[PDB]
């Protein structure tokens, strides 16, 4: 029986892995100076947390298992939608030994065009993208800022939303063809 405490329903960061938060061109500014300070104190001096966009992520894709825990899209007042080749490149960047994190918006109003995913979907698309053990963790209402972010960059109009947190793990199956042998 160890004393102290085991768990934590915040984050869960332990020194001496490097933290990372992508962002889109819609997230403030201020949000994200109190973001980092955030986890800043979890990392300490042995941590370091290194901002990246979503966009520049496909044009400066990163090294293998070069991080721990990739924050995606997790910052205050941000709507964008996700793909596989953006939910797969996380994949990478993440160890075969860490944790996810992703917070995806859901729909489920009857309209005549749709455009984002379910909730079901929602959490295979990490189980397909390259991920082991996916599963809702927890859900959060929308925010003043996001119901109107929606309709003022998009512009989606859409009333009926939800937000949805899903983690995903990364599994040990990767065998190619050719070790790497420098």
């Amino acid at each position: 029986g160890s004393s102290g405490s085991s768990g934590m329903a915040d984050f869960g960061i332990s020194a001496g892995q490097f933290v990372a938060v992508v962002w889109d061109k819609s997230s403030p500014v201020e949000a994200l100076k109190g973001l980092v300070d955030k986890l800043q104190a979890l990392t300490g001096n042995e941590g370091r947390v290194s901002v990246e966009n979503i966009k520049q992520l496909l044009q400066s894709a990163h090294k293998e298992s070069s991080f721990d825990i990739i924050l995606s899209g997790l910052v205050p007042g941000s709507t964008t939608l996700h793909s596989a080749e953006i939910l797969a490149e996380i994949a990478r960047i993440l160890r075969p030994g860490g944790c996810l994190f992703l917070k995806e918006p859901v729909e489920t109003a009857v309209d005549n065009n749709s455009k984002v995913k379910t909730a079901s979907k929602l959490c295979s698309a990490l189980t397909l993208s390259g991920l082991v053990e996916v599963k809702e963790l927890q859900r959060e209402p929308l925010t003043p800022e996001e119901v109107q972010s929606v309709r003022e960059h998009l512009g989606h109009e859409s009333d009926n939303l939800l937000f949805v947190q899903i983690t995903g793990k990364k599994p040990n199956f990767e065998v190619g063809s050719g070790p790497s042998s420098g």
